[PDB]
């Protein structure tokens, strides 16, 4: 009903695992806005938007040569194996980062395999530095192995997080071979002493299929909250759920920043747009469409996997026009009425009389715009093939 209601209202759609901001600081930010706590709302605020911008993430990837380490942090990272930056296979003297294309904040790192050292499983672990990442992914494109579940020990010992994948599901060439796939691993893990520990199979030539889904949830789901933002836009366009699920999270972002620059009592109507914000809007536009994979570069890449100048691809979508000169129209003229398109459509998002300021509004029309973008280009990406 009322704005410190609204405010928090907003997340109600969003479940424990989709927050990017936790009910605690959510509710204590609530109260703050009803003591009139005008300057510790806006700080809590403040500082919850820092803590999530600043949050860096280390993902360490253990397992065989030539089981799919290379591929899973490749394909996490939206590269080629034979492009540029490509992790390679194998190599082991010791760790190896690579980090994302795009988001800086998150690197994976190839560890040896304790199998070719001759480390025990908690001096091993002091070598690769294991304080150092948010958590262990353990691979194995067969049953795994005892080395595989001695490390698993010694990881949730020390208090970390890990998770089996069983990659190169695909190879196994009914259908429900995945059945089989998984009481071998489970015989493994019963052989050595554990409980029935969760599973992800994966395949390759598909790599979007199978276990890929719940398990992007599942890393963002058992993340430090403030951790999944950076995360989430960093994991690959390859489903419309990994593409919806990243909008959701840069709406719950957009919400947090509106209120941080305070709220106004005037309708957005875009009369004069200081230079200032224009820029802003701009790096907001570089931003949405490199994280869903819409940005020129790729739109150039995806132009020569079929044919055709990058010219018909752009066309194919939306976002890539937006700041593109024209003497028919100015900036203005089309900010102003992108505008008026999206409070007709969504309303002011607030109880009468209140408002965000005209940029966020514009976020929120950019961001739906390059999700809707990378949607078509999957869509087309899959429709061949």
């Amino acid at each position: 009903n009322d704005l410190p209601s609204s405010f928090t209202g907003y997340f109600k759609k969003f479940n424990t695992g989709r927050k990017i901001i936790s009910q605690e600081i959510l509710n204590l930010i609530e109260l703050r806005m009803r003591k009139g706590n005008i300057q510790l709302t806006n700080s809590a605020i403040s500082d919850a938007l820092k803590e999530i911008d600043s949050s860096v993430l280390n993902v360490a990837v253990t397992g065989e040569t030539g089981s799919g380490k290379s591929s899973f942090i490749n394909t996490l990272r939206g590269i080629g194996n034979e492009e540029e930056g490509a992790a390679k296979t194998g190599v082991t003297m010791e760790r190896h980062p690579y980090k994302h294309p795009n988001i800086p904040n998150v690197v994976f790192w190839d560890l040896p395999g304790i199998g070719s050292t001759n480390f025990p499983p908690d001096t091993y672990l002091e070598k690769m530095k294991f304080y150092e990442y948010d958590f262990f992914i353990i691979i194995s494109a067969t049953r795994f192995k005892k080395n595989d579940i001695d490390i698993a020990k010694a990881i949730s010992m020390m208090k970390k997080e890990f998770y089996f994948v069983r990659t190169k599901v695909d190879s196994d060439i009914k259908e429900k071979v995945l059945q089989d796939i998984r009481l071998n691993c489970v015989n493994t893990f019963r052989e050595n002493g554990i409980a029935e520990p969760p599973i992800f199979l994966l395949s390759n030539k598909n790599v979007c299929h199978y276990d890929f889904p719940v398990l992007m949830d599942k890393l963002i789901s058992d993340l430090p909250i403030y951790k999944r933002h950076n995360f989430m836009v960093s994991l690959p366009n390859i489903t419309d759920s990994v593409i919806e699920k990243k909008r959701q999270f840069l709406k719950q972002r957009i919400w947090l920043e509106g209120f941080a620059a305070d709220l106004v009592n005037i309708i957005p109507s875009l009369t004069f747009l200081l230079d200032s914000d224009l820029e802003t809007l701009k790096k907001s536009m570089k931003f949405y469409r490199t994280v869903f994979g819409v940005d020129e570069t790729s739109l150039q890449r995806l132009a020569r996997d079929w044919e055709i100048e990058v010219d018909q691809v752009e066309a194919m979508i939306k976002s890539p026009a937006v700041f593109k000169p024209t003497d028919e129209e100015t900036i203005q003229e089309r900010l102003s009425r992108y505008i008026q398109e999206f409070c007709l459509a969504n309303g002011y998002l607030l109880p009468k009389n209140s408002f965000l300021k005209e940029i966020f509004y514009l976020k929120y029309y950019f961001l739906d715009m390059v999700t809707e973008d990378a949607k078509t280009l999957l869509k087309e990406i899959c429709l061949r093939n």
